[PDB]
Formats: structure tokens, C-alpha cells, sequence
């Protein structure tokens, strides 16, 4: 009833987005009827998918960036440790380096 | 029209999913007509969202489980520090807790 064609267009676009084309334009958002309402909802889904994707790609960089602060302060604390505790300072620093290697290496596992 | 009700129902479902209810049930998937085609498309979007959430969650679980080891080693080391270095043991333990909290925060986004 010229509801069929716009509905199939909207469904086709939804399929393409679900399959990975997160920048595809969702049609019919400016329809005045209920298909416009549905199209806006599909655009919300697209925006959520694109957010989760963009976040997944930045996840390791984010984790590394945020952990750097307390890890650096742990290193600072080791630098301040006494001679008696020298062996513990070295052990802890090796643990920090291990955290660094785990983080940097992580992406390699793939 | 005779398909207005299900169109709006599907839009409400899509909104709920986009807002983060990734387990929502998508109605009308087994229909042969326009409604069924749309419903299947919306289910595909839901599945893709859930998969990206699962992917991010898996990666953070991996980061948590790798970092647990060196962070535990640091914790054990602080227990061996001298009394004179107590202030540093306290600082380091606080910073391990910060590491744990950062990881928790990233687990939480998903």
C-alpha cells in the first residue's frame, strides 16, 4: 500500500547494519506515520551498535591508559623503599613490567 | 492500519534493546509478511548488539584474569615490607585497589 516498499527498505538497512555496516543511513526517519517511529528506533539501535563497536576497539587503549596512573605510583613507591626492602622493590617492579607486558601483548593474541 | 499495532510494538522493543535490554524478546518473528520481515531484522540487530557486548566482556575477563597474577604478587610483597616502609606498603595496597577498581569499571561498561 506503499507501506510494503518502505518497510522492506527499512528491514534491508537493518540487516546491513546488523552485518557490520554501522554507518549505513537508516531510511524513513522523517516519515510522519508509524514507520517513521520505527525508523527512528532502528536508528537508535544503529547508534548503540556503533557505540559498542567503537568502544570495543578502544578498550585495550583505555585500560592501559587508566592503569598507567596507579602502576606508575606503585613504581614511585618502590623507588622510595629502603635498602633493606630493596629486594621487594625489585620484585614489585618486575610485577609492574609484567602488567605492562600483559597489556601490550594482549592484542597479539588474536 | 491493520499493521500499525505491531509496527509500534516492534519500535518499542527496538527502543528497549537500544537502551541496553539486550535480552528483550522480539515479537512476530515467525510471520511471513511485512511485520515478520521487520521483526527478523530487529532480532538480527539485537543479536549483533549482544555479540559485541559479549566480545568486550570476554576481553575484559581476559585482562582481569591475566593481571590478577602480578597484582597478587605485588600484594604479597607488601606484606613482607619493613615497618619503617609501612607508609609505602599502604600506598601500594591503595594503588592495587585502584587497579582493581579500574578493571571493575571496564567490566561494568558491559
Amino acid at each position: 500500500s506503499t507501506i510494503t516498499r518502505p518497510i522492506i527498505e527499512l528491514s534491508n538497512t537493518a540487516d546491513k547494519i546488523a552485518e557490520g555496516n554501522l554507518e549505513a543511513e537508516v531510511p524513513h526517519q522523517n516519515r510522519a506515520d508509524e514507520i517513521g517511529i520505527l525508523a527512528k528506533s532502528i536508528e537508535r539501535l544503529r547508534r548503540s551498535l556503533k557505540q559498542l563497536a567503537d568502544d570495543g576497539t578502544l578498550l585495550m587503549a583505555g585500560v592501559s591508559h587508566d592503569l598507567r596512573t596507579p602502576l606508575t605510583r606503585i613504581r614511585l613507591a618502590t623507588e622510595m623503599m629502603s635498602e633493606q626492602d630493596g629486594y621487594l622493590a625489585e620484585s614489585i617492579n618486575k610485577d609492574i613490567e609484567e602488567c605492562n607486558a600483559i597489556i601490550e601483548q594482549f592484542i597479539d593474541y588474536l
